[PDB]
């Protein structure tokens, strides 16, 4: 009856904003899980780029790729919202620096190059995700593409539990070592653009690591993030969102609060 | 909780000034440390001059140079802020008094010559650090260009927590014998650019070995230091601080401050 009374106010939380909240947490600790639609497809947005820095260290793990090669890109048409790689065109950046970029930022450039020269593109960023167990994510199209958000539409999509066990496998199982987990933590916790999302739903004491997804369409938005509390066991929470309507606008208040109704269920 | 009575005050500096403070200090005498932020990047700006002069005294100990062979430099261009060097255009200067001018004024001029001729340049000033055991530490570019302080950006960054470990390495530990140390020690002690940073923050009566740096920019400053309290074990501090806007200034007071509240973290 914890689980009903959280489904209840997830059902009101997306009758309230005119759309439709997936959700799935995990307490790393207990195993106490508590989901609600954690089994429909939401678009990922840019959220997939959390996965792609994750990918890359894979390979910097097996000795595949090395973290402090030079990427160049003197000549790229950069896509837009590349707030990053636009600085560093002249120079270049490391591989890590740019895995990073693409993760911390949500930089399209960054995604796109990866995606292009290590990661054997959309269908290599989903062979990725079988590689680790999860049947359900599948990345389509490229970095800017990929963000129509159509209702029905199973192109670039996951499922909200997919998303919360992988980050699991990634970011606390046995994927990648202790010395490129860290790393990889360390890369989620320096997230900077999800302050108003499950940042948002915690005491400022503990510590988050995320990434956000803004499609810009039928006011899709999410956010996951590993969150480690006080003096307390891992929790996974996984939020994704869509809405009604083409010309909707995302609801960073709404990921909020379904992230602090998902921490409750499973307290 | 004295821990987290010190981590609420350094949150509240960091808030009034409108910026961000990395903090780690060494209690060497119980190993008792504290940290904020200790494992975030940092510029190091003018830092790493500290760094370079311990790598030189390193290749000296290994008989690769002499401490008294003479460098001259009769035609350079000298970069700016080479006070030292601009002295001894004319007749050049010994190794010895070339690296610790580089330390203890922070010498552009010292600082160029020896990573182009002695040390293999940012990426060899890099090796000498993974060499003790430093990770964090990375620099890319020379003395002048690297003071650009961007925010997001990982060029020419540590940690605190690297920073003040590799001091401990250097200063108080194994890397250079007991001759080579102490006089490694007598150049720390007496670098000029810091009184009014964590020696600001101790008794006048404590012995204190330091390096500033000031990029210049984003009011990014920072300080290291090894610190003598008479009739008690060494301790090591680490403050390094950046700020919101490009203009900002630096601000001593906020690291002298840091540097109050970390030595009596680790009391
Ligand atoms: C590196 O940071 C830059 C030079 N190093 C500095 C430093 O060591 O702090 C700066 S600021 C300079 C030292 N100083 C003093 N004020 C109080 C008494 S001495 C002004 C310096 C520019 C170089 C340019 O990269
Ligand atoms: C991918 O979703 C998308 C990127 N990804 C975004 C995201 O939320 O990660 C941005 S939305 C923008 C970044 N924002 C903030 N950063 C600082 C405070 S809030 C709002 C962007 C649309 C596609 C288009 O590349
Ligand atoms: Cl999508
Ligand atoms: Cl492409």
């Amino acid at each position: 009856n914890k689980s009903d009374a959280a489904a209840k106010q997830i059902k009101k939380l997306e009758e309230d904003f005119d759309g439709r909240i997936g959700v799935f947490a995990i307490d790393t600790g207990s195993g106490n899980t508590f989901g609600y639609r954690s089994d429909e497809r939401f678009p990922l947005c840019s959220s997939f780029k959390g996965f792609l820095a994750a990918a890359v260290l894979e390979r910097v793990q097996q000795k595949k790729l090395d973290i402090n090669q030079k990427v160049k890109y003197e000549s790229r048409d950069l896509e837009y919202h590349s707030p990053i790689t636009t600085k560093y065109k002249g120079s270049g950046m490391t591989l890590g620096d740019m895995a990073s970029a693409a993760l911390q930022y949500s930089d399209n450039g960054a995604t796109n190059i990866i995606m292009e020269r290590f990661l054997g593109g959309p269908e290599g960023m989903t062979k990725f995700m079988r590689s680790i167990g999860d049947n359900e994510f599948r990345l389509d199209r490229w970095a800017l593409e990929l963000n129509t958000a159509i209702p029905g539409d199973k192109r670039d999509t996951s499922t909200p539990k997919a998303v919360a066990n992988s980050l699991n496998k990634l970011a606390l199982g046995n994927v990648l070592n202790a010395k490129v987990k860290a790393i990889y933590q360390n890369w989620l916790k320096g997230n900077t653009t999800g302050d108003a999302r499950i940042r948002a739903s915690v005491p400022a004491d503990w510590v988050v690591g995320d990434k956000t997804g803004s499609c810009g369409a039928y006011g899709t938005a999410n956010d996951y993030a590993v969150i480690w509390p006080k003096n307390r066991a891992p929790l996974i929470v996984s939020i994704y969102t869509t809405r009604k309507s083409k010309d909707d606008k995302h609801s960073d208040k709404t990921i909020a609060e379904a992230s602090r109704i998902a921490i409750q269920a499973i307290d």
